DNA sequence: GGGCCTCCTCACTTTCTTCCTCACCG
DNA sequence: CCGGTGAGGAAGAAAGTGAGGAGGCC
């Protein structure tokens, strides 16, 4: 079984918290309703879901294409299993704002309102906060209101990160070959990156950790935060020791060793020597992408 | 025994991850 | 010169979010 707030944190790394209002002339109201919690990861980390399924006992796993596979909550009753640990447990993200209507959802068709019309203009309206909102279609039925409050929480815990970093984290090595000389160019470089609507949570991590900044990114309209560790003296005396006691999980465990391995060597400037280099390269081509 | 629920196959957009380059300073 | 560091941006796919179909529960 997973650590209860490490599951959490993976949660609001890569968990999808879903309200379905679908037309159907088969339905007395004229709508099918369906409450989802979900998460989709690579095939190559199907053991992660494996596990969640049966540190609840809920859940059905299906694939999604030739690479993806996809754990996913409706059941009704099952649902309750879902609402119990994030209420125990609860999301820190902005996603957490999708989690209480989410909740608010499920307190509409546990009276079983969604068979009524009261219902479901009650759903329409939560929907319409929720991810990426209401449907054209659904627009056009429902001309009615268009924001939700923000969600200001800190880091609970190192168990929390650790799951938050088995999702977003990057456990990098920087090659290059230098402008001046025949020297290749070496940084070991730790990574986190969220939605710039979690600008204080990734402000956060500089205090928590004691180290490291942030970097804005963009393409066009679309922009996103990377916070970075390239000290190295912080990667090894802040960064390392923190998922040494708190283990990731996934194959990103697996990436995290591998870095390690070649902040040992940086350790003992043996990057800086022609054969720590290619241990270094041997290394990388084991690892990120490359695995 | 009609709605109603649940689980299947399946697909859209983008938020992540990964990778690359390089100027600067001490 | 040289290595460490931080800042930039490119590429694209592993994510996030959500689609229709239908067997069968009660
Ligand atoms: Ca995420
Ligand atoms: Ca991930
Ligand atoms: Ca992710
Ligand atoms: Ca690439």
């Amino acid at each position: 079984s997973i650590n209860p707030w490490i599951l959490t944190g993976f949660a609001d790394a890569e968990g999808s918290f879903i309200l379905r209002i679908r037309n159907n002339n088969g339905m007395r109201v004229g709508y099918l309703t369906e409450l989802i919690f979900s998460i989709k990861l690579h095939n190559k980390d199907k053991s992660i879901l494996e596990n969640i399924q049966s540190t609840w006992k809920v859940g059905k796993i299906t694939n999604n294409g030739d690479q993806a596979v996809m754990l996913r909550v409706s059941r009704f009753e099952d649902l309750k299993v879902i609402i119990d640990h994030f209420e125990k447990y609860p999301l820190i993200t902005q996603k957490l704002g999708d989690y209480k209507l989410f909740k608010q959802a499920y307190s509409v068709m546990e009276n079983k309102e969604h068979l009524k019309e009261n219902g479901i203009k009650e759903l329409v309206r939560i929907k319409a906060k929720m991810n990426w909102g209401l449907t054209d279609e659904l627009k056009k039925a429902f001309p009615e209101i268009i924001e939700r409050p923000l969600i200001n929480k800190n880091i609970p815990n190192l168990k929390w990160l650790a799951g938050f970093t088995s999702g977003e984290g990057h456990f990098g090595v920087n090659l290059w070959k230098r402008k001046g000389g025949t020297h290749v160019g070496v940084q070991l470089v730790f990574g986190i990156s969220q939605h710039i609507r979690d600008k204080n949570l990734m402000n956060s991590l500089i205090t928590y950790l004691g180290c490291g900044y942030i970097l804005e990114k963009n393409r066009s309209e679309l922009s996103w935060l990377d916070f970075r560790v390239t000290k190295f003296s912080d990667i090894n005396d802040k960064i390392i020791p923190v998922f040494q006691e708190n283990t990731l999980i996934g194959v990103k465990l697996e990436d995290f060793e591998d870095w390690c391995k070649v902040a040992k060597l940086i350790e003992e400037k043996k990057h800086l020597t022609e054969s720590g280099l290619d241990e270094i390269k041997k290394i990388k081509l084991n690892m990120n992408k490359g695995r």
